[PDB]
């Protein structure tokens, strides 16, 4: 090969370890909420942890009610679009 | 194939990046109630494991300080009985 | 044995009554660690019921809704053809 | 039998058939708290016995840690006394 091309390959694997290094800590915060390797984690971490995923659990319900609702409404809108689009029967004569 | 090895790192942060801001209740408008109600499953199974944990950790001191009370009082009996 | 009858119900009414008031979060002093957590238990299998009917009750008029739009569209199909 | 025996023995029947009816009814509010039978309730109705569930499920969970912790300061409480107390070997001496 060539040293110029070191540089460039060894430059690339040196801000491959930058970016692994950021996705292994993702990859910790990640277990954390989903319930696992929870041991190094203190009381007060865990604590702030479980009010985090409550906090979010309450948001997500709340959207997963309103989008039901929200789709629910549109239904309802094209029902009365579809019913007020087939009277036109009323050209049909 | 070193160059192209990070475009498949930084689409698998990307990608963990996206489910991350979901647990935590951001960015949610895209997600389907499919999406939404397998999050709530996560995170309630998430909750249990973790209140699970808190009670197994005060049991734990719980049965440490009974421990220890047993062996003082016992301790103190003898003490007592032998004036 | 009709007298001793009413206090039988009594008894069994007074006991439901304080079960009754532990779920709904009341008179909860007199409860070792072991009972109130039995009361989680029962009350987290309890919202799951309540919500998976929620749910229920919104995908059966979903799909009663889906349905009638279906049964519209090819109905309107037909008289734009026929013109 | 009697007449006046009748009267006291069918008066006891009406006091019970009250009492039966109050029973039946607090059976019934139990078993939608458990959530059980659930059909008649209108959906205003069932989300707020949603909420009512879940603030009781949020002051028990609060109260058992809070319990927890109580029993945690009671024996380091006891501790600290069966040391200072066990220490007095100084009078077996």
């Amino acid at each position: 090969p060539s040293r110029e091309a070191l540089a460039v390959e060894l430059s690339s694997q040196q801000e491959y370890l930058k970016l692994k290094e950021r996705y292994d800590a993702l990859q910790r915060t990640q277990r954390n909420l989903l319930g696992e390797d929870l041991g190094p984690l203190s009381t007060k971490e865990l604590e702030s942890l479980e009010r985090q995923l409550d906090s979010s659990l309450k948001q997500i319900r709340a959207l997963r009610t309103q989008f039901m609702l929200d789709q629910l409404n549109d239904l309802q809108s094209k029902e009365r679009m579809l019913t007020e689009t087939n009277k036109t029967l009323r050209l049909r004569l």
